[PDB]
C-alpha cells in the first residue's frame, strides 16, 4: 500500500561531505571496490579531453585530492559532474549493500532524477542487485565526465574567463524568485529585444522550480548585466553551475550522440525494469528501454530540456495512484530541499500514513571473527616498547629525565676518543673537528653473552647496536607477554623484524683494528635483525633500513606495510645509533651540521646546529583485532603513516616546507581526522634556525590555521615539543625515541616541559599565541577525555631530503573481566638461565610485590597468569604457592635467603620428569567426589556428559546426577557406584593429560584396571564403560547380597597362615596382596567371622571392609562365562605404555596377553600387587627418581608403589576427603614444574577469565658484563700519512 | 514453464579443485572478501575446541595451506566440514556475483542438499542477494565447524586411531552394492546377534542410495571385519567420511542443541523464503 | 637514492635497503609492496656494489666466505666459496595496466615475490633447505602456477 | 557427486519435456575503459627498462657478449683499489 | 632422472606459441634471509598497424 521513491539531485547539492564520508567507509567490500574503480575510469576519460581543457584539470591519485579543490570552487565542470555522479552512486550502493536494504523492485518502487541525477536513475533502474549495478555505474560515470566536458567546451567557446579569475569558475546560472516563469520569460524577451545580443548568447531560463520561482542562465557577464535590472522585491541567488545546461539553442542531437559514444554497441545491454519518472519529458513514466537508449535520453534531458521541477511531485503521485497505492515513502539521495518532497508528494494523494518503528532497524549479530574490518587499512597496535637512552636504562628513567627537564649533553668520554686531540677551537689539522659534544650511553658495552649463546671471544666483536637490539627486543617481547607458537598470530612463521640503522662505526674503528673470524657477522648491519630472528626462531621477513637521519620511522612504515598486506602477524621495529667513529663527527662538523656550543636549542633565537645522541628502541606491533583477541596489553594505535621527498629544495640538504605541509595534509586526510583532533605535535625540531622555522610554520599552517577574519580556529590548545633538546639527535633512532616519549606521556597523562629555549624565542617563528599554540615551559596535565581519545602527530625529516609523518591514537578502553577467580590457592613461577639471574629475578619480584601489596585483590591471579602462562620457562626454576600476596612474598623471601646464604641453583634435567599413574579400587569413594572439578573445568564437564550419554545408550543408569546433586552417593546402586568410579577416573586422567603429564606406565588395583587399560591405549572409553557396566550388572543379577565378605590384616603372610587352622584356599583365600605387611582375605561370611575370631585371639588388629560385594572370591564363579562372552566383543590393541597388571602379576607389554580370558581371570584371580611391583622394579621401569601421580579418590596405591620402590620417591595425590582439591592440584603442578615438566599453563587458566590479564612485571635480571674493543693510538687523524 | 533446482553435495565429493580455483579469483570483490573473512571465522571457531582436538589441527595463515593436507587425507573432520561448506558457498557466491546469475527466487527455484549440504541449503534459502547472504555464510561456516567437532568427539570416544595410522584418518563408512536395503539390514542384524556387540559399536545403515545400493558406517575395525562377511557378487567401495554420522543411537537432541549454540538468540534471523526440499524428513518440503 | 630524487625532482619515497647479499631483491620486494597499495605509480629499483676497502675482503676471507682459487665454481665438485664482484644496475617498474596505458616498453612481468628467514639453521650463516623449499612452494602457490 | 544423473532422474518423473541452453546467454557487456584491469593489489608488475655496469661491460649488450661467450671476468685486484703485493699473502700472518 | 639439465653449451629457449616463459629467481642471505621471485614474459606487443 506504500510506494518507495528513490530520488537523485542535481549539482546544486554540495556533495563534498558525502564524498568525504564514502572515502571513510571500511566495512563494505562493494563500496571500497567501486571507489577504487571510479578514479581509474575518471582518469581514463579525462586523458581524452581537449588540449586546453587538460591543462586546467588537476592531477590526482585518489578522489580525496579533489575534495578541497571542489570546496574552493576551482574544479572544472567535467570533474564536478563526475564527482556528483560518483557521490550519488556510492551513497546508493552503500545504502543497499551494508545498509541491508532490499533492492528496489518494479512493483513497490519508482526512480526519479533531476538533470544530473537522471543518469544515475538509469544506472540503478537497469539492474537488480548492487553487484549487477557496479559496472553500469562506471559506464554512467564516464558518460557524466563526457557530458560535463562538452558543456564546458561550449561555454568556454561562448565566453572567456575574466581577467580577475582567481582560479574560481564563475556561475552560469542564478535562482530568481518573485515572479512566475511566464513573467520572467517576458522580461528576458524584452531585454534581448531592446538590447542587441547574439542569438547564441542571450539569457534563458533553465528551470521552473515552482509557482513563483525559476532559474536563469547566461554567460557570467551577461547574467550579471541582466540580473541587475531585476530590482526589488525580487531576490536572486547565484547557484554553483559552472557551465551552460538545458539550452535547446546551444546543443543538438549531434552533441547528445557524442556524449554517449563511450558505450559500445551490443545485445547484452540490460533493459529498464524499475519504472523511471521523467517529469521533464512528454511521457512522465518510461520503462522497457535499453540501457544506451535510456542513457541518451537522460543526456538529452540534461543538455537540451529545461528542468520542469514543478511537476516532480505531481508525476510521482500520479504513478502511485496508477499502481493503486495510497502513500509514498521518499528515499532521496543528494537531493536539495529533500525534506519537503514527501509532504508535497502525499498532498496529491488521498490521506494515508504508516509509521515504521525505529526498534525494527536492528541487525543480526555478526559471527565471531567477521566483525573486524579487513586487515588493509586497519589500526596497528603498539603492545610494548623498550629502549636505552643516555642516563636511562629503561623507559621509566627516560621519563625521569624528560619530566625533570634535565640536559644530557657532555664532552666525549675517554672510551670513545680523546677530545684533546680530536677537537680544536678552529679546525686546521686534518681530520679534526670543532665540536666534541653529544649524548652518550655509558653502558653500551654491557651484554649477557651466555643468555644469547654468544661466546666471550665472539662478544667483543659484535656491534653494540646488535647487542642492544637483542637486549631491547627480548625485553619488549617479554613485556608484551609474547611467547612463540602460543597463538595463531604468534606462530614463528608470522613474525618479522625491521630495524633502522645508518652507521657501522664498529667495523670502521673498533673491530677493524684487528680483523677476526667474526668481523663480518658481528659488524654488518644485516645482522641487527638477523640475530633477533635467529635467536628467537622467527621465520618471517627481516630487513635493515638505512633511509636517513629518519631511518626509524622508515622502518616503521615498512613494517606497517607488511602488516597491512597480511604477510606477517607480528612485527618487531626499532632503531639503533651508537657513535664510535670520530670521522663521522669531523665530517658532520665540516658540513656545519653540529653546534659548537652545546645541545640542540630548538625554537631558540641562537640555534646553530644539533647535537649527536645515542639511543636504541624496540617496539612490538600487531594489528588491533589480533592484539585484542590475544589479551595483549595495548598502549597506542597507529592510524596512518606516509613518506615523501623534498626534491624541490634549494639545496639537497636544505628542507622544503611545502613538501612537509603536503605530507602532513595527506596523512591527516587519509586518517580521517581534522586539524582540531590533534592535541600534541611532536616535531623533528633539530635545533637549526631555518629548519626549525620552516618546520614550525608548516606544522602550524596544517594543524593551527587562521580563519579569514584573522583569529584562531582551534578550540583547544595545541602543544609543540621536541625530545631532542633533552637527549640530542639520535639521528638513526630519533623517530622511535620520539615515539617512546609520546608513549610515556600517554601513560602518565602530562606534557613535560621544554628546555630548548635558553635565551629567547626565535623571532622568525609565527606568532604561536595568536594560533592557540603553546610551547610548554612547565609540565601541564594531559588528561584523556572521557568517552574519547587523544591523538598525536609525529615528524621525522632527513638530511637526504626525506620526510616521514605518523598519526597516533589512544588504545581502546580496557574491558576487564569482573569475574572473581573462584580458586583459593595460586602458583607463581620464576625462571632464569643463570643462578645469578635467578637471584636477580627473585629480588626484583620481591621488590615488586612490596610496592604492589595492597593494590587490589585481583592482582594475585593475574600475577600467576602472567608468570606462568605468558612467559618462557628456562632451566633454573623457582615457584611459590599461597592464598594471598603476603604468603607468596614470604615464600619467595625464604627462597632468596636460602639461595644467597650459599646455596646454588641446579638446572632441571633436560628431559623432565617421568610419571607412573596409579588407579585405585572402590574403597575410597566418598560423597562429593570430584564435584568441584565438574563445576570449574569445562573439559571435565564435557567428558562426564559424554560418558553419561554413552551409558544411557547402552541401557545403563545415568552418571551426571552423581556429580551435581552430591547427595546421591548414599543410595547409589553398586553398578552405579562402579560406573561413577570408572568414569571419574577416566575423566580425571584425561584432565591431567591435558596439563602436560605424560604417562610412562599405568598400574591399577582391582578396579583401576579398566581405566588403566584405557589410559594405555588397550581399550576405548566406550569399551571400558561397557566392560565395567556389564560386569557389575552380572554381579548384581546372578549373585545375592551378603554371600561373602572380605577382611584386611596388618601382618605378614606366614603369620596369618600359621594363626589359622586349615590349609589356605579350601576354607579361605587371598583376594588382594597389597604389600609385604598388608594382605586382604576373602571368603564366606561365616568363614570371615571364624578367621577374625581366630586371628583376634592372637591380638592382631584387623578390620571389616565396607565393600558390600566381594571381588576375587568364590562369589564371582557363576558369572564367568557371561563376562567371557561380553569381553570377546570389545576391541583390543597393543598398549602404548607398560601396563603393570596385578591380575597377572607381571609387566604386560603386548596385546597377546589381553585376550578375553584375561578379564575373567582378573575378575576371579587375586590382586597380586606386590609381585607385579617387584617385576617392574626388576625391569627398571620404576626408580626412586620417578614421580608418582594418583588418579583416584585418595593416595592408596601410590603408597604401595612407594614401599615397593624405596623411601625417597616423592608422590602426590589429586583428590582427598578433607583437603581442598585446588591445594593439592597447585602443589602437584608446582612440584612437576620444579622437576622440569613442560606444563600447559595456558590450559590451566583458560576457564577463569578473571585472571587473564598481563601485568607489568620487572624486566629480566640480566647478568651484564663489559665487552669492548677500545679505539687506541689516535690513528684516525693520520689516514694517509706514511 | 521450467524451474531450476540448486543441489549441494557432501564430503564424498572432492573439493580440492574448487577451493584452489576460488583462491585464484581476482575480479570479484565479494568472493575475495568472503575468502578473506572465512579463514578468520574458522580460526576463531577452531580455538574453542577441546585440547586433544586442537593438537590435531594444522596451523594455517590462509586457506591455501589446507589444500595440501586435505589432499593427503590428513585433515580432521572439523576442518574438512568447514572446507566443504566454504567451497560450496564460495562457488555459489562466485556464480551469482561474477557470473551475473539472478539469485534464486521462491517462484521458480528450490534449494536442496544432502547431509552436509543442508546447512548451505538453509543459508542460501534465507537470503535474497549475495550481499545479504555473506554473513549467514560465515554463520554456516561456524556451525559446520561445530558439527564436525561434535561428530569427531563421539567417533574418537567409540574407538581410537590404529597403531599404523601414519596420520591418515581411516574412513568410517563404505558403500555397498548388490542388495536391497532391507536384506542388508537383516544381514547387519544377524551379524550383530551372532557376535554380541556393544549397542553403540554396532554397524548401521547410514544411507539408502538406490534400489540395490546403500551405505554402511561403523568403527573402522568393526566395519572392516563386517565387510569381509559380504561375498561376491556383493561389491563394497570405501568413501572419504572420517566420522560417525546419521546415527540415532549415538546422537541426541542435546548434541543438536550444542552444535547450533553459536547463533545468538534474536528475532531478526531471516526466515527461509525459498522452499528447501528435505527428502529425509517426514515433510518433503519445508 | 637521495641524489636521484633531487636531480630528477622525484618527490616520492626514497629508501636504501641493507638486507644482505640479497639487498637488491629485498629492495625490489619493498618497491613491489609500495606499488601494490598505490603509494607510488612508478618505481626506480637498483643495487650497487663497489669494493674499495681492503678490510671487508680481509674479513670475508677470515670468515671462510671467499675462494682462494678463482671465481665461483657453481655445481663443481671442488667448489670452495665465492669471489667478490662489482656491479651497478637500475630498473624501472610499473603496474602492468599503467605500463600498457603509457605505451612504455615491457621486458618481463613479476608475478609474485616473497621473503622468509632460515631461522632453524644450525648456525646463523649456514642455509636451511626446508625454509627455502617452503618459500618456493609458497610463491608457486600464490602465483597460481 | 554424480550430478550429471540428477537431470535424467528428476525429469523421468515428469511429463515429457526438453529445453536446451542458449550458448550465447553468457554474452557480457563490455567494461568501461579503465575498469577492466584487476585491482592494484596482487597485480602484475612490469619491468620497463634496465641499465648497468658489469665487469668487462659498460652496458647490457656487452654483458650479454660476456655471458654468451662463456668468459669469466675474475682477475687480481687492480692497483687503483689497493696494492696486492702487500695487502695479500699466501698465508695471512700480519694484521688485516 | 628428474628431467633437469645444466646447459654446458648454448641452447635455444624459444617462446612457446600462444604462451609465456616463466622463471624462478633466488637470492639468499648470509644473515639468514631468503627472497624468491617468479618472473614471466611480457604480453605480445599490440603495436598499431
Amino acid at each position: 500500500a506504500q510506494m518507495r521513491v528513490v530520488a537523485f539531485g542535481d549539482q546544486t547539492y554540495d556533495c563534498s561531505e558525502a564524498v568525504s564520508q564514502l572515502l571513510r567507509v571500511r566495512d563494505d567490500a562493494i563500496v571500497v571496490d567501486f571507489l577504487e574503480r571510479a578514479p581509474a575510469v575518471l582518469k581514463a576519460e579525462l586523458a581524452r579531453l581537449s588540449s586546453e581543457q587538460q591543462e586546467e584539470t588537476p592531477r590526482f591519485a585518489t578522489l580525496a585530492e579533489l575534495v578541497p579543490r571542489y570546496r574552493a570552487g576551482t574544479l572544472n565542470p567535467a570533474v564536478s559532474q563526475a564527482l556528483t555522479c560518483i557521490a550519488q552512486l556510492g551513497l546508493f550502493i552503500r545504502q543497499h549493500s551494508s545498509g541491508q536494504e532490499a533492492y528496489p523492485t518494479a512493483h513497490d518502487s519508482c526512480i526519479t532524477g533531476v538533470a544530473t541525477g537522471a543518469l544515475t536513475a538509469v544506472a540503478v533502474g537497469s539492474a537488480s542487485s548492487v553487484t549487477a549495478l557496479v559496472p553500469l555505474a562506471l559506464h554512467t560515470v564516464a558518460v557524466a565526465v563526457r557530458l560535463g566536458a562538452r558543456a564546458w567546451e561550449i561555454g568556454s567557446c561562448l565566453a572567456d574567463a575574466r581577467r580577475g579569475a582567481n582560479g574560481r569558475y564563475a556561475s552560469w546560472t542564478s535562482a530568481v524568485g518573485g515572479i512566475s516563469p511566464q513573467d520572467l520569460q517576458d522580461r528576458i524577451s524584452a531585454y534581448t529585444a531592446e538590447q542587441a545580443l547574439a542569438s547564441v548568447s542571450v539569457p534563458y531560463l533553465s528551470a521552473a522550480v515552482g509557482p513563483g520561482q525559476s532559474s536563469v542562465s547566461a554567460a557570467p557577464v551577461i547574467l550579471d548585466a541582466f540580473l541587475s535590472t531585476l530590482l526589488r522585491p525580487l531576490t536572486t541567488t547565484r547557484l554553483p553551475i559552472t557551465a551552460p545546461y538545458h539550452a535547446p539553442h546551444l546543443f543538438t542531437a549531434k552533441d547528445v550522440q557524442h556524449v554517449t559514444d563511450c558505450l559500445p554497441p551490443s545485445e547484452a545491454w540490460p533493459t529498464v525494469r524499475i519504472p523511471i519518472i521523467s517529469f521533464s519529458r512528454d511521457e512522465a513514466v518510461s520503462r522497457g528501454a535499453s540501457f544506451p537508449a535510456a542513457m541518451s535520453e537522460a543526456v538529452r534531458d540534461c543538455l537540451i530540456r529545461p528542468i520542469a521541477l514543478d511537476r516532480m511531485a505531481v508525476s510521482i503521485a500520479n504513478h502511485a495512484r496508477d499502481l493503486g497505492k495510497d502513500s509514498v515513502l521518499p528515499s532521496p539521495i543528494a537531493l536539495s530541499f529533500s525534506d519537503k518532497l514527501g509532504p508535497q508528494v502525499n498532498s496529491h494523494l488521498p490521506g494515508a500514513k504508516a509509521p515504521t518503528p525505529e526498534l525494527t532497524s536492528k541487525s543480526i549479530p555478526s559471527a565471531i571473527g567477521a566483525e573486524q574490518q579487513p586487515m588493509a587499512k586497519s589500526p596497528i597496535a603498539i603492545l610494548a616498547a623498550s629502549g636505552r637512552f643516555p642516563q636511562s636504562s629503561s623507559m621509566d628513567q627516560f621519563w625521569d629525565v624528560l619530566i625533570n627537564g634535565v640536559d644530557t649533553h657532555e664532552l666525549v668520554p675517554p672510551t670513545r676518543w680523546n677530545a684533546a686531540t680530536h677537537v680544536s677551537e678552529d679546525p686546521k689539522a686534518k681530520n679534526v673537528s670543532g665540536t666534541g659534544f653529544g649524548c652518550w650511553l655509558h653502558e653500551a658495552g654491557e651484554f649477557d653473552a651466555a643468555y644469547f649463546n654468544m661466546s666471550p671471544r665472539e662478544a667483543p666483536q659484535v656491534d653494540p647496536a646488535q647487542r642492544l637490539a637483542l637486549l631491547t627486543a627480548t625485553e619488549a617481547l617479554e613485556q608484551a607477554g609474547v611467547v612463540p607458537n602460543r597463538t595463531s598470530s604468534t606462530q614463528k612463521n608470522r613474525v618479522g623484524v625491521w630495524y633502522g640503522a645508518t652507521s657501522n662505526d664498529w667495523m670502521e674503528t673498533n673491530s677493524a683494528q684487528n680483523v677476526d673470524t667474526y668481523f663480518i657477522p658481528g659488524g654488518n648491519r644485516a645482522f641487527i635483525p638477523g640475530r633477533v630472528n635467529y635467536f628467537h626462531k622467527f621465520s618471517g621477513p627481516s630487513y635493515t633500513i638505512d633511509t636517513a637521519c629518519s631511518s626509524s620511522l622508515a622502518a616503521l612504515h615498512m613494517a606497517c606495510n607488511a602488516l597491512w598486506r597480511g604477510e606477517v602477524d607480528t612485527a618487531i621495529v626499532g632503531g639503533t645509533n651508537v657513535l664510535t667513529n670520530p670521522d663521522m663527527t669531523a665530517g658532520l662538523d665540516a658540513g656545519h651540521f653540529l653546534s659548537r656550543s652545546g645541545n640542540c636549542k630548538t625554537f631558540d633565537d641562537e640555534a646553530d646546529g644539533y647535537c649527536r645522541g645515542e639511543a636504541v628502541v624496540t617496539l612490538i606491533l600487531k594489528r588491533l583485532p589480533d592484539a585484542q583477541a590475544d589479551k595483549d596489553p595495548i598502549q597506542a594505535s597507529i592510524l596512518g603513516i606516509a613518506t615523501n621527498h623534498s626534491a624541490e629544495a634549494a639545496s639537497i640538504t636544505r628542507p622544503h616546507a611545502g613538501a612537509q605541509q603536503d605530507l602532513f595534509q595527506q596523512v591527516l586526510t587519509e586518517t580521517g581526522l581534522t586539524a582540531n583532533d590533534i592535541s600534541v605535535c611532536e616535531m623533528h625540531g633539530t635545533g637549526t634556525q631555518a629548519g626549525d622555522s620552516g618546520e614550525t610554520t608548516s606544522v602550524v599552517e596544517t594543524l593551527a590555521p587562521l580563519n579569514r577574519s584573522g583569529s584562531a580556529v582551534r578550540t583547544t590548545p595545541l602543544y609543540i615539543g621536541a625530545v631532542k633538546s633533552n637527549v640530542g639527535h639520535a639521528e638513526s633512532a630519533a623517530g622511535v625515541s620520539s615515539l617512546a616519549k609520546i608513549l610515556l606521556m600517554l601513560k602518565h597523562s602530562k606534557i613535560p616541559p621544554h628546555v630548548g629555549i635558553k635565551t629567547k624565542l626565535n623571532h622568525r617563528l609565527p606568532d604561536l599565541a595568536a594560533r592557540n599554540t603553546h610551547i610548554a615551559r612547565s609540565e601541564v596535565p594531559w588528561p584523556r577525555p572521557k568517552n574519547g581519545k587523544r591523538r598525536v602527530l609525529l615528524n621525522n625529516f632527513s638530511a637526504a631530503g626525506g620526510n616521514t609523518c605518523l598519526v597516533l591514537e589512544d588504545a581502546p578502553e580496557p574491558e576487564d573481566s569482573q569475574e572473581v577467580d573462584p580458586r583459593e590457592h595460586h602458583i607463581v613461577a620464576l625462571s632464569a638461565k643463570t643462578p645469578d639471574s635467578m637471584v636477580n629475578n627473585l629480588t626484583n619480584m620481591i621488590t615488586w610485590i612490596d610496592k604492589h601489596s595492597g593494590d587490589s585483590l585481583a592482582t594475585l591471579p593475574q600475577l600467576s597468569y602472567t608468570t606462568t602462562a605468558r612467559r618462557v620457562h628456562h632451566r633454573h626454576r623457582a615457584v611459590a604457592t599461597g592464598t594471598d600476596l603476603l604468603q607468596i612474598r614470604s615464600s619467595l623471601q625464604e627462597q632468596l635467603d636460602r639461595r644467597v646464604s650459599g646455596e646454588r641453583s641446579i638446572p632441571h634435567p633436560p628431559n623432565g620428569p617421568s610419571f607412573v599413574l596409579a588407579f585405585t579400587g572402590q574403597g575410597s569413594a566418598f560423597a562429593g567426589m570430584g564435584v568441584d572439578l565438574y563445576k570449574r573445568f569445562a573439559s571435565f564437564r564435557s567428558d562426564i556428559a559424554r560418558y553419561d550419554q554413552i551409558c544411557e545408550g547402552m541401557s545403563l543408569p545415568s552418571i551426571k546426577a552423581m556429580f551435581e546433586d552430591e547427595k546421591v552417593f548414599s543410595t547409589a546402586s553398586p553398578t552405579l557406584q562402579q560406573l561413577t568410579h570408572v568414569c571419574f577416573q577416566m575423566a580425571l586422567y584425561r584432565l591431567w593429560k591435558s596439563l602436560g603429564v605424560q604417562a610412562k606406565a599405568v598400574v591399577g588395583h582391582a578396579l583401576g584396571e579398566y581405566a588403566a587399560l584405557y589410559a594405555a591405549g588397550v581399550l576405548s572409553q566406550s569399551d571400558t564403560l561397557y566392560l565395567v557396566g556389564r560386569r557389575a550388572q552380572l554381579m548384581e543379577k546372578h549373585l545375592s547380597q551378603g554371600t561373602h565378605a572380605m577382611l584386611a590384616v596388618r601382618a605378614k603372610e606366614e603369620a596369618i597362615v600359621a594363626a589359622i587352622d586349615g590349609p589356605p584356599g579350601e576354607a579361605y583365600e587371598f583376594s588382594c596382596r597389597n604389600g609385604e605387611q598388608r594382605n586382604v582375605l576373602g571368603g564366606t561370611v561365616a568363614q570371615i567371622q571364624a578367621a577374625k575370631a581366630a586371628l583376634e585371639a592372637k591380638k592382631i588388629r584387623c578390620q571389616y571392609l565396607d565393600t558390600p560385594m566381594a571381588f576375587h572370591t568364590g562369589q564371582v564363579d557363576p558369572i564367568l562365562p557371561e563376562l567371557l562372552q561380553v569381553a570377546a566383543a570389545c576391541s583390543i590393541q597393543d598398549p602404548q605404555i607398560p601396563v603393570i597388571s596385578p591380575a597377572y602379576g607381571k609387566v604386560i607389554r603386548s596385546a597377546k596377553d589381553f585376550q578375553p580370558e584375561y578379564f575373567t581371570h582378573h575378575c576371579r584371580s587375586s590382586v597380586n600387587m606386590v609381585d607385579a611391583l617387584q617385576s617392574a622394579v626388576e625391569e627398571g621401569l620404576l626408580d626412586k627418581n620417578v614421580i608418582g601421580l594418583e588418579i583416584g579418590p585418595g593416595p592408596v596405591v601410590t603408597q604401595f608403589v612407594k614401599e615397593a620402590v624405596g623411601t625417597t620417591m616423592q608422590t602426590f595425590a589429586s583428590i582427598n576427603k578433607d583437603k581442598d582439591t585446588w591445594q593439592l592440584m597447585t602443589q602437584a603442578l608446582a612440584k612437576f614444574y620444579l622437576a622440569g615438566a613442560s606444563v600447559e599453563w595456558s590450559r590451566y587458566h583458560e576457564d577463569f577469565p578473571g585472571a587473564q590479564k598481563v601485568l607489568e612485571l620487572p624486566a629480566y635480571g640480566w647478568a651484564l658484563k663489559n665487552y669492548w674493543l677500545q679505539y687506541v693510538n689516535d690513528w684516525s687523524l693520520r689516514k694517509g700519512d706514511p
